[PDB]
């Protein structure tokens, strides 16, 4: 099928085979120097610089360097200078630029390429599809929008457009009307469509409007691959580790640092309702796309295994107190914090980046009544006093309808089953 040969290029062919095979055996040092002196004896030889620029991106794989990748991508370009390039090859030598452009974080160079392409090819619409990546990873929403319309009034069963459509729709606050956009894409099975972020931010607009169905979708997500069960659904994660929803201290181990925060819980509240009092904009809102509504606020003292100097001035019992403790101190993917919620507030069901942690709840203040949190099927309420302990990789969510606040003491520990050099080697989170 692909068409690589312009006349020129059709007196070369065994000369470009062997260059080409020697890169498929794996010997690519020779491929470069091969292909290079291929260039000198013939500049105006797309294919062989297509070539160069292969080994240069295989050499890049190889290496681990991001210089001679630079250096591929710069000779990707210089195939699409030359005077006579068959499409298919200037197709294949600028997506693969505009790829390696993207895989550096060259967003905006990358969108130029795609742009280029574009106006190569008018009416290829994989390119358009293309071409909306490249706005949506600027931060371009809006033109990348108009590019899906574009595509969708010219192809309106294209999945793969479906299914980004329906992603910006959502992230403009149009819930509703981004959820069949969603179904659609994903129902089409087309390339690109079977990817768990669709899953996610279907499921998400679904429990939003309050359509029970989103679970059917998280089932299917899980049968797919993209999440480990239809409750647990967080994305770095580590295989074996034991899942469920509600732990007991026991269960984790962890009985000493559960019975030194139930046993000085007085200690610990005190020194949180000081900051309150005397510093409350150390209490930072929590996060927005969360709170459906109320008021939601957190204090931390420990985030990703960094003590905050600033923080334990203000409450300087309470780090003392879990410096005693590395297994949540020493736990980079997880936080030790005040958490603040007032009457009317609702948080969204959501589940924590990663199955690496469990989280500790310290019941500081809690009201008689109204206060509740659901971590699968499973709902509870908080005891002063008392430490509840739950796997926040599991969907979970949260209610407070009191008549007076709500505090509670957050402490993340490593997964108890995570042996001390995973502890040492996982990056943080
Ligand atoms: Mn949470």
């Amino acid at each position: 099928k692909p068409k690589l040969l312009n006349k020129f290029d059709k007196t070369i062919k065994a000369e470009l085979d062997a260059a080409e095979k020697l890169r498929k055996r794996g010997k690519i040092e020779e491929a470069v120097n091969a292909f290079k002196e291929l260039v000198r004896k013939y500049p105006q030889s797309p294919r062989a610089r297509y070539g160069k620029a292969q080994c240069e991106d295989d050499l890049a794989e190889k290496r681990r360097s991001n210089e001679v990748l630079r250096g591929a991508i710069e000779t990707y370009q210089e195939v699409a200078s030359l005077p006579d390039v068959p499409a298919d090859l200037l197709k294949l030598s600028l997506k693969r630029r505009s790829d390696r452009q993207q895989f550096l974080g060259h967003m905006r160079g990358s969108l130029l390429t795609l742009q280029r392409l574009v106006q190569l090819f008018p009416n290829d619409t994989s390119l358009k599809n293309d071409l909306g990546v490249g706005y949506l990873l600027i931060g371009d929403n809006d033109n990348a929008k108009k590019v899906y319309e574009e595509v969708l009034s010219v192809t309106p069963n294209d999945g793969f457009a479906k299914v980004h459509y329906g992603f910006i729709l959502k992230a403009q606050n149009k819930i509703a009307e981004s959820i069949p956009y969603l179904k659609e894409g994903i129902e089409s099975g087309d390339p690109g469509t079977d990817d768990g972020r669709f899953y996610f931010h279907l499921g998400d607009a679904m429990q939003r409007v309050g359509n029970k169905e989103a679970y059917k979708w998280y089932e299917l997500g899980h049968k797919r691959g993209h999440f480990a069960s239809v409750w647990q659904r967080s994305l770095y994660n580590v295989n074996g580790l034991k899942a469920q929803p509600w732990w007991t201290p026991k269960e984790t181990g962890y009985t000493e640092l559960v019975k030194s925060l139930e046993r000085n819980w007085k200690l610990i509240r005190d020194e949180g309702l000081a900051v309150m009092d005397k510093a409350k904009g150390l209490f930072l809102p929590e996060d927005e796309n969360l709170r459906e509504k109320g008021d939601w606020s957190q204090f931390t003292l420990w985030q990703q295994g960094r003590r905050n100097e600033n923080a334990c001035k203000g409450a300087p019992k309470t780090c003392t107190l879990l410096e005693k403790f590395p297994e949540t101190t020493g736990c980079r993917r997880g936080q030790i914090k005040y958490s603040i919620m007032h009457p009317g507030t609702h948080v969204w069901p959501h589940t924590g980046p990663t199955n690496c942690r469990l989280r500790m709840h310290l019941g500081l203040v809690i009201p008689k009544e109204g206060c509740k949190i659901r971590c699968a099927n499973e709902t509870k309420t908080w005891e002063e006093g008392k430490v509840l302990i739950f796997d926040d990789s599991f969907e979970h969510e949260v209610w407070q309808d009191a008549s007076s606040f709500r505090l509670i003491f957050i402490v993340d520990v490593w997964h108890p089953e995570l042996t001390p050099q995973q502890r040492r080697s996982l990056p943080a989170i």
